[PDB]
Parts: structure tokens; sequence; C-alpha cells
């Protein structure tokens, strides 16, 4: 038995966990910049509110 | 130990995160649809006064 082949699937288990790592980040930010829009219309959401002036 | 079996679980905490966020928000749609019908009765509770008038 020899590490030879280990070092084969040591790539893959590095491989898969970039690719994992590379896409989480990127469905990370998304949810990020997901959770920062729907704040910044949850404030536009309130602070938006117009009101009729006087008689 | 491989990510592999770490985005199976994160899944899980999505999921029952989208969940509760889907009910918190159906929990709490309904707390406002509350807290609307309360006022509305709250102010038809004062104004709906009747009165005797006159002799």
């Amino acid at each position: 038995f020899s590490g030879l082949e280990a070092a084969i699937v040591l790539i893959a288990f590095v491989v898969v966990a970039a690719v994992f790592s590379y896409v989480m980040l990127g469905a990370g930010f998304f949810a990020t910049q997901k959770s920062q829009e729907v704040t910044y219309s949850g404030m536009k959401q309130a602070t938006s509110n117009l009101i009729l002036d006087g008689m």
C-alpha cells in the first residue's frame, strides 16, 4: 500500500473542498448581498412613508 | 475530513432557517394583522359611542 495513490485522492478531497469553498463563498456573498438588499429596502419601506399635510 | 458532508449539513442549517424564516414571517404577518385588528377595533371601541340627545 503506497501513499502515492493517497495523493491522487488527497487532490480530490482538496479540490471538491476548494470548489465547495469557492461556491459557498459565492453562495455566501450572495447570501450577504441579499441580506443587505432586504435591509436597505427594509428601512426604505418604513422611511419612504408619505403624508397628508394640513387641511 | 471532507466538506462534502459539511454541505449535507449546510443544507439542513439553511432549510430549518428557511422554514423558521417561512413560519416566523407567517407568524409575523399574523402578529401584525392581529395587531392591526385590535387597533381598528380599539378606535372603533371608543368612536362607536352612542348618545342620548336632548330631553
